[PDB]
């Protein structure tokens, strides 16, 4: 029986983990709740999971949230703000949180719920793409268990051996037995896009959410997952590739010294890997169908070509170049991708403003939140400045 | 290393035996090979003795063993020669071995790898006979002495690396509906005639499919993996699925509750399932070539079509009515094959050769490693009557 603390739970993770603990009543209780603002959407699920604590991100927030509970007579204690939300990722008697606050805004509560020595379900990806080191010492320091739920890191770590499975990011792959992780990817709508084309794709040509389209067709979402990767599984440039798989039947791969490859396959379902995450060493049912080998298509893969995706080779880059380097990447690119949303640069503009400011880097490591917060910020203004000037 | 690995190889001079040697000479720190097991190859022996100076060698009959000492003394090797069965048996159970090569051929192996699993080892199986034959007795002594096993062969190789950890250390008497195991996956490549329309099945030459080619080219190959499947992993009928894959990239997967399915994939490269066993549980480098895939072509699957792979569904039967039953399967199809290897039968015969063997019995289920040759016997007598008709 697990104890659990959502940490953004009205949002979509919030919601599918959510609905895990209502497919497996027996398995997971709701201890604490925090969200943001979404008052009618924390009612909803206070009164749904009896949790003992929720937080709101404002007190304005958790007074119509009291109100709300307290015409039902609920039990839940509520409060707001930051602090609150650290603590209740604290708790004594939590066995699980599930750290799913977006952006350098979750940092705080996804490292109180590591310095707690917690079974941490990571769903906010800032932390690692920015402070990695400061995260994953906090892990070894504390012992703290993550497990990644997004759908590849969540392979990889299915794909490893139970010795790296539960030290996760402080035991050493090599000696442990694993030559390299493989992180794969479909390479985004532009695989087969002749490369004079690049150039003239358009906002509503990556689109058919909006900013994750065009980094998935810049591969820019990849390049993040390898920079997180390099620090959740503990490894080096040469312990890890990535490789193309159009179908997305695989959904990530380990290769160990004798040769063997371990592969993690599975019909893409947001849930599944939450759910594996949650229950684990356990396993509960899915939603959806079981993958069904007759109805696949052939399976085929290929190496990135770094012509085709130049962002892939910077974050690559970038993450040798340290965590300054990444930090200033991931606020570079969020600037240019809207950049280019509104039509103010081109499709190719992207890769090359996200270049200019991470070659353009002159500042130490961030070691700290409030140091990642001041190179983001700086990021963004030389970014803009960088689209303004052509 | 101070926890160096002491080896028993049974069955030291086939193929399984020179690429387990193979790891040895990559990992010389890791691996010491304290005893070597063979037939009657003098010569190969002997290179082998004098190349890893095991403690004790055993041939199969003392004029083998006689000469083999010879040419160890003109060579001044301190390896005690010995022969027989029993020598073989207690090479097998050492108390320093921590692990045997199980890789003796035939019925003839059961007696030596019966012996390894009841002294409590590590047993590299390599020997098929062992559980088609007699899983029930293998795999209560497997139980009852804890020995742990690593399947060695290609495709139960690529299923316990897939398997959770619990599973892989109570291998044989553990759960796999308790540990969210869902369904066990064999795949096989469907051989040469994949893709032949089957009215040319009956006009098929020995050519066009060596005994191995043959059991690759029925399937029977993939139903005796099936049998032994079914008892090394503890899986019910309900619990394993064949699945053709022709590339043989993915060398075989499990299916987990919750939908999702773990593959091991790799090269045809032996080395890989023997360095994976002989490390177990850390891994070793053994000079295999990492899989590219770039020239992996495109993988694909389909079910297996039982009216191309009769034998596939027979070896199913088989396992269903039992040990007797697979037993004489396992004995029919030897003779089948030769017959069909010798221009005495049709390739389309086989099949029905063994499906009238295994239904024409009155057999009980054996209990030991006599009765399970009893049953061979007979059966394969049978096999060569029907064969005049
Ligand atoms: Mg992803
Ligand atoms: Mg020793
Ligand atoms: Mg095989």
């Amino acid at each position: 029986m697990k104890q659990l603390t959502i940490l953004g739970s009205t949002g979509s993770i919030g919601n599918s983990t959510l609905s895990v603990v209502r497919a497996n009543p027996e398995l997971f209780k709701v201890t604490a709740l925090v969200a943001g603002r979404n008052v009618r959407e924390m009612a909803q699920q206070c009164l749904e999971f009896s949790p003992r604590y929720a937080a709101m991100s404002d007190e304005h927030s958790a007074k119509s949230l009291r109100l709300l509970l307290a015409e039902q007579g609920s039990d839940t204690e509520v409060y707001s703000g930051e602090t609150a939300a650290c603590e209740l990722a604290a708790l004594d008697d939590v066995d699980q949180v599930m750290a799913a606050i977006v952006g350098i805004a979750g940092l705080p509560s996804t490292l109180a719920a590591i310095r707690a020595g917690k079974q941490v379900l990571l769903a906010n990806k800032e932390s690692l793409i920015t402070c990695g080191k400061l995260f994953m010492d906090e892990v070894k320091r504390s012992r703290a268990q993550l497990l990644p739920i997004d759908s590849e890191h969540n392979a990889i770590f299915q794909s490893l051996p139970e010795r790296i499975q539960r030290q996760l990011g402080y035991s050493s792959l090599n000696e442990n037995g694993v030559s390299r992780i493989i992180l794969t990817g479909s390479g985004g709508p532009f695989r087969e896009t002749p490369l004079s084309q690049f150039s003239d794709v358009t906002p509503d040509q990556a689109c058919a959410g909006r900013k994750i389209s065009v980094d998935s067709a810049t591969m820019m979402n990849k390049g993040l997952e390898y920079i997180e990767a390099r620090w959740l599984f503990n490894a080096s440039a040469e312990q890890i590739e990535v490789v193309l798989h159009p179908q997305s039947v695989i959904h990530s791969m380990v290769r160990y010294h004798d040769g063997s490859i371990l592969a993690q396959m599975g019909t893409p379902d947001m849930r599944t890997p939450i759910a594996h995450a949650m229950a684990y060493p356990m396993r509960v049912s899915s939603g959806v169908a079981p993958l069904d080998f007759c109805k696949v298509g052939a399976l085929t893969f290929t190496t990135p070509d770094y012509q085709r995706y130049p962002c892939l080779k910077l974050a690559i880059d970038a993450c040798n170049a340290g965590q300054a380097a990444t930090t200033a990447l991931n606020a570079a690119n969020e600037i240019s991708v809207m950049a280019f949303l509104d039509s103010k640069i081109r499709f190719t503009d992207i890769e090359v403003i996200n270049r200019t400011v991470v070659e353009g880097l002159l500042l130490s490591e961030p070691t700290s939140v409030e140091e990642v917060l001041v190179i983001d910020r700086k990021a963004r203004d030389v970014a803009a400045q960088v689209i303004a000037k052509l």
